[PDB]
């Protein structure tokens, strides 16, 4: 099909999936002189394999175990999106073929699998781009990462459904943080796309619900050209707000922390958004004179039997499947597969990449959930008592021909524990509620390397205004300090002493007036 | 945008899904499909502006709505599908060039699927600054 | 401009009315710049405008 390269495997049902195995294509500006070419990818992104890996685990886990799906077989085909609209565009065309030319009748392998469910994209972006095409079938897309409140909206996202929660709760937290610690002059910077943009308007109508203003709102994004980001870093600079709001990716961040870097611009505190608050990208030791001591936000951890294992068990030549593991191999090793050659009997445990040394599974716990959530659905289907079924009359789906808005119907309906023991439910929304961990950017003793260790967590279940906790005793702010930093705009009056209005700036800021001799003032 | 929008419908029970019917008619809509067909029409009897050549269209609704608007873009490329795709009726016609949509995220969703194969779009009413992204939007034009 | 259709007048839609020559702005907590008070200026001082 259109894309090449490919991790694919046959199977009675077909489920697609959409990894970033790259973190963006080559900045290939064409000026059309002769017919475009296909762009190429640059960056390997070993966590985009992890989850590739962890949804084959899932689907070789539903195979084998006869309990959940006995007699049928699960499949796949993964492709690569690199982060990029239009590679994903292409896979999903890949996958609505069979559809799409039903739909249309031009005449033609009549052979094509047809893709029962697809799991959805990581940005929020890109899951926006392939639900718009995936929603025409009602076929279903169950996201692990995209987080967007844009989502939410099933009346034009209709087979839409995610394992992560939405951003409302993120800046709900984030707003809940930075009254915690008694600030109300702060900084926002969003990534400019469908992911950033949202979750900081939401912070920012919070914030001003809390009285906390706001100096500056700047967006940034991965193809940032140096004017803007140089405008940025100046307004970063005039600027003083101590904490900074950023809510953007790795990729999206990385320009502007480089520069920041270069700069060394030091004393700010920032907020991060769960996308990057564990972003590698950002996340080295080399940054942590600026980045050191950043409050974060992760997902609760997930707990996957033999999935260390499993990863370890990826081999370039024993994997006829997967089509990624050449590539993942020679960028792990450095070396060729036929810049050295590959000897194809070296040691992964060897190598240290994001892939096997992680201290929770986050994201990877979400692309189980959505394989065993669509799982289940068929399972649902499966084991259907006529006269009863969510169906009409009480019928049930024909397991030889199950249709993808069929899976959509019964995922709808579902209510399923998973294997810690919790219940998973979608909403109306489609999406699913969890708790937040609140992490903060350390340095290693031993390693030297940034360490995320656990501050407090943020329960959604609680009421308003009891939700965040903060043990901050294990806080080490700006990565060594002890001291809560100082981010009012100006100094609090003490007593004796009135607010003064200072003309064209926010109410946050005054300057202290001493009470005339006929009045006082206590507090 | 021949129709402001389409009908209400979900809950699939046991109902296969089938096309929503749009509501409402726009008579601005209809105009300016008139607006296209005429220009076209006038470019075919000019003989000053393309020489010995006949400018065909091929036209859709997008009812203000994604769906439809993705299901006009499909039937737009399906030429350059095949081509790429390798995926025939060997008798689609080759759609160069789509005159762009009215609603924004109408325009990104026909913009996100036609620049895969660089077919550029020049719209007329969808004016958010978010289409001004190159780096996304290859081929659409405003 | 008809203003509302049929008014000839410009609707005055600020927070709270221009403080007086002998008054200054007072702020009110919880309210943004454009929402003040209009404390008198205490006796030996002076506001113009
Ligand atoms: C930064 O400004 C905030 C106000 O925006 C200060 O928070 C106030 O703290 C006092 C006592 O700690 C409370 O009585 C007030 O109610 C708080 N303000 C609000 C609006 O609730 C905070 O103390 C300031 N930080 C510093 C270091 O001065
Ligand atoms: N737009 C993406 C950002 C992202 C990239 N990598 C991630 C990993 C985990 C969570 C989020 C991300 C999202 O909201 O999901
Ligand atoms: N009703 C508007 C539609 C429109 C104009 N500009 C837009 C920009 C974005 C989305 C829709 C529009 C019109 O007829 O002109
Ligand atoms: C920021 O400060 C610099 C140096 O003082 C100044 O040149 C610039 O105009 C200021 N504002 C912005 C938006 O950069
Ligand atoms: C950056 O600033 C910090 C501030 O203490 C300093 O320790 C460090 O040496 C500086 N590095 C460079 C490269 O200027
Ligand atoms: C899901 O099933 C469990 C099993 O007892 C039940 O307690 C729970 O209420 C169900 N949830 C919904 C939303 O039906
Ligand atoms: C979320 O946090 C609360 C408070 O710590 C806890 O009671 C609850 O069990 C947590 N949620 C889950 C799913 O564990
Ligand atoms: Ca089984
Ligand atoms: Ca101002
Ligand atoms: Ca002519
Ligand atoms: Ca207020």
């Amino acid at each position: 099909y259109g894309p090449d390269q490919r991790a694919q495997k046959k199977g009675d049902i077909i489920l697609g999936g959409l990894f970033p195995i790259h973190f963006g294509v080559a900045a290939k500006d064409q000026d059309l002189k002769s017919r475009p070419e296909s762009v190429e990818c640059i960056r390997y992104n070993f966590r985009g394999f992890r989850w590739l890996q962890a949804m084959i685990f899932a689907i070789e886990e539903i195979n084998s175990s006869p309990a959940l799906l006995p007699n049928l077989t699960l499949g796949y085909r993964i492709f690569d999106t690199c982060n990029t609209v239009s590679k994903a565009l292409e896979a999903t065309l890949s996958f609505v073929a069979q559809n799409k030319i039903d739909s249309l009748n031009l005449d033609c392998s009549e052979h094509i699998p047809s893709t029962i469910a697809v799991v959805g994209a990581t940005g929020s972006g890109v899951s926006t781009a392939v639900a718009n095409l995936l929603g025409l079938f009602y076929i279903p897309q169950v996201s692990y990462a995209s987080s967007s409140r844009l989502l939410s909206n099933k009346n034009q996202f209709k087979s839409f459904l995610r394992t992560i929660p939405n951003d409302e709760h993120q800046a709900t937290a984030m707003a809940d943080i930075i009254e915690y610690f008694r600030w109300n002059w702060v900084g926002t910077i969003a990534a400019d796309d469908d992911y950033g943009r949202p979750g900081i308007e939401k912070f920012r109508e919070e914030a001003e619900e809390r009285d906390i203003c706001i100096d500056f709102s700047e967006l940034i994004s991965q193809y940032s050209d140096e004017e803007e980001i140089q405008h940025v870093v100046e307004v970063i600079q005039n600027s003083t707000a101590k904490v900074i709001v950023v809510f953007s990716s790795g990729p999206d961040l990385e320009p502007l922390i480089k520069e920041i870097v270069r700069r060394n611009i030091t004393g700010k505190i920032w907020l991060a958004s769960e996308a990057w608050a564990s972003s590698s990208l950002i996340a080295m030791p080399q940054y942590f004179h600026v980045v050191g001591g950043t409050i974060g936000f992760a997902l609760k951890a997930g707990q996957i039997p033999g999935f260390r294992e499993f990863l370890k068990k990826v081999h370039p030549r024993k994997s006829v499947h997967n089509g990624f593991a050449k590539e993942f191999w020679e960028e792990t090793f450095n070396c060729h597969l036929q810049r050295p050659l590959c000897t194809g009997d070296e040691n992964i445990s060897s190598v240290e990449t994001p892939y096997i040394d992680y201290t929770h599974l986050r994201i990877s716990y979400n692309v189980y959930l959505a394989v065993y959530s669509i799982a289940h659905a068929l399972q649902d289907i499966y084991t259907c008592l006529p006269g009863r079924g969510l169906f009409t009359n009480g019928s049930c789906a024909d397991i030889k021909k199950v249709e993808a808005w069929q899976v959509l119907k019964h995922l709808r309906h579902l209510n399923f524990t998973n294997n810690m023991g919790e219940q998973v439910t979608f909403d109306e929304c489609g999406d699913l509620v969890g708790n937040y961990s609140i992490i903060n950017w350390h340095l290693s003793p031993e390693d030297g390397s940034i360490v995320f260790k656990e501050v407090g967590y943020y329960n959604v279940y609680a009421k308003k205004g009891e939700r965040l906790f903060i043990n901050e005793e294990k806080i080490l702010w700006s990565g060594f300090s002890r001291e809560v930093p100082f981010s009012n705009c100006s100094r609090d009056c003490l007593a004796g002493t009135r607010k003064g209005i200072i003309e064209g700036e926010p109410t946050c800021c005054f300057e202290c007036v001493e009470c005339p001799d006929g009045e006082y003032s206590d507090e």
